[PDB]
């Protein structure tokens, strides 16, 4: 149950617990920073304040102050006028608690809190250039084939679903890319505290019971259509357990002659079965990279409840370190608010979440222990427009709160995919 | 500037599919420089007679959070009736509807409005499936009111007695509506779960004859 592991390596709880539990408060008013102590003793000797902006992780301007906080008192920090963003995007501000000195406990350079806050945010309304090529749709009986150059997507008719993508002659996918409605199951989806005691009640249960992990796919409608600059594929499917429908996803697909396939998604979910794990898509990348780039929150795994520590920037990582090793394995890595992600030829741009390992999700949730996982052929991707709560505030019983069950009932994600 | 911002086109162009003509825009809204909203639709008319709207918008994260995000228009039909599945019968907000029902309701057109003395937006009703008005039918999954007064006469007119039916009936179609708020009349009381902060916002209605 440790914040640890066993060799006191940190679990990714560690660092929310860090955050949570800092000394200093923030508060942003215009170009105000206000530092509250919540030391009762001290006063801030061994702290200074930085602080950086950034445009969607580019920075833009930084500095230092030192803090001059008595126990319990406040400080003013008053921020230089700041240079103006040229490009559309997000400013977002982060301060970071600095201790230059080393301790008995700790090494100069510490870093003992954060805080970020959005700034000014200009949005884009610039047209991209019209492209030059166009996409053209072959139809066959088993396939919506589209061709631009080099590039090539294939749209099973039967199963309707993008099968396989095609760059030069390299395959690109090992699985079809599909609707994940469910987890491999966390300790807390499990909630049993001892062995023998079943819990009906268990999300898990719930999940299982109602077919959320055996659901097939049936599909609904497969449809192409030429556009003026683009082949547009539509397709719905229903995913039902013993005669009961459970979700019903309704996608566009859309590639246009710069070769982006921008992907809306519309869910519909049964209000009478049990909330689902996450709403996303899954496929196998038949490529292994070395590294994992994207532009939202981390660096560490974090959850829509767990997320607090997490800041929003451009992270870099190698693959590994997207995988957390919980003895017991489950659903893990995933990072949340992400509005690109870059592995190897492919990026995809949106809104969401999403976890990238050698690990499926079946493999997870069908290995007992972490030492008889095995690494698959290319990279497992689940990226999700809507990912379930972790909860925790015990273990065995249902703990994740209500604002963070998938409810709504309908839901709508945008995915653009592309080469860069 | 929300009231005074200006909708400039950003891009409109028609397309013919196998069972359908497919129209696609953009909008910007600015003030003075300032982009505030961003809206992109497509409008799918098909072989059936009816028209799918799909509405994203985006919401700069500066600006504050619009009191809603949907859309309106004055229909040129006026009918006695106004028939709906969603919460009712009665006005219901966002942070006022636990007192609605789910049903079918269908009431006079005079009760749509709420006679409020110093009027004001009124008379919305949310969780709104279908809604029957004259030879119109829209279904979707939204809030709207509907009434004889523009926002714009409600807005510049201090007493509910000087208020004059408009030719034709004006309709208010949200995919979202902030709250209304009321813990005290004389400070921000809206609850932030009922602000319009999500940034981002997605809803589709189908428009067709009956
Ligand atoms: O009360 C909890 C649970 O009921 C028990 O089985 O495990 C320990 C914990 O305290
Ligand atoms: O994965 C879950 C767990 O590992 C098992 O013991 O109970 C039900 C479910 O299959
Ligand atoms: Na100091
Ligand atoms: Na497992
Ligand atoms: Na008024």
């Amino acid at each position: 149950n440790g914040l640890v592991f066993a060799d006191r390596t940190p679990h990714p709880a560690l660092t929310e617990a860090k955050h949570q539990q800092q000394f200093f408060q923030f508060r942003l008013s215009g170009q105000t920073i206000e530092v509250t102590s919540e030391y009762l003793f001290r006063h801030s000797d061994n702290e200074l304040l930085h602080w950086m902006v950034a445009l969607d992780g580019k920075p833009l301007a930084s500095g230092e102050v030192p803090l001059d906080v008595a126990p319990q008192g406040k400080q003013l920090i008053e921020l230089p006028e700041l240079p103006q963003p040229e490009s559309a995007g997000q400013l977002w501000l982060t301060v970071r608690v600095v201790q230059p000195n080393a301790t008995a406990w700790s090494e100069a350079g510490h870093i003992s809190a954060w805080q970020q806050w959005r700034l000014a945010e200009n949005l884009s309304v610039t047209l991209p250039a019209a492209s030059h090529a166009i996409p053209h749709l072959t139809t066959s009986e088993m396939d919506f084939c589209i061709e631009l150059g080099n590039k090539r997507w294939q749209f099973n008719r039967q199963s309707g679903f993008l099968s396989q993508m095609w760059i030069g002659d390299k395959k690109q996918l090992l699985t079809p890319l599909r609707d994940q409605f469910t987890r491999a199951p966390l300790d807390n989806d499990i909630g049993v505290s001892e062995a023998t005691r079943i819990d009906p009640n268990a999300w898990v249960e719930r999940w299982k019971a109602a077919g959320h992990y055996q659901a097939e796919a049936a599909l609904l409608q497969c449809t192409a259509d030429t556009l003026a600059d683009a082949v547009l594929i539509t397709t719905a499917h229903a995913w039902q357990h013993q005669g009961k429908t459970l979700f019903i996803s309704r996608k566009t697909y859309r590639i246009d002659g710069s070769g982006q396939m921008a992907i809306t998604v519309d869910v519909e979910v049964a209000s009478d079965t049990p909330h689902p794990a996450r709403i996303g898509l899954n496929c196998q990348l038949a490529q292994v990279a070395e590294r994992v780039n994207w532009l939202g929150l981390g660096p560490q795994e974090n959850y829509p409840d767990r997320l607090t520590a997490a800041c929003f920037d451009r992270w870099d990582l190698p693959l590994s370190d997207m995988y957390t090793p919980y003895v017991f394995p489950s659903e893990n890595g995933l990072r949340c608010g992400t509005r690109e992600l870059n592995y190897g030829p492919h990026q995809w741009r949106g809104d969401f979440q999403f976890n990238i390992s050698r690990y499926s999700q079946q493999q997870l949730m069908e290995t007992s222990h972490r030492h008889l996982l095995h690494a698959e052929e290319g990279t497992w991707l689940n990226i999700d427009g809507f990912h379930m709560g972790i909860g925790g505030d015990d273990s065995w019983s249902p703990s994740v709160s209500a604002e963070f069950q998938l409810s709504a009932g309908r839901y709508h994600y945008q995915l653009v995919w592309c080469q860069k």
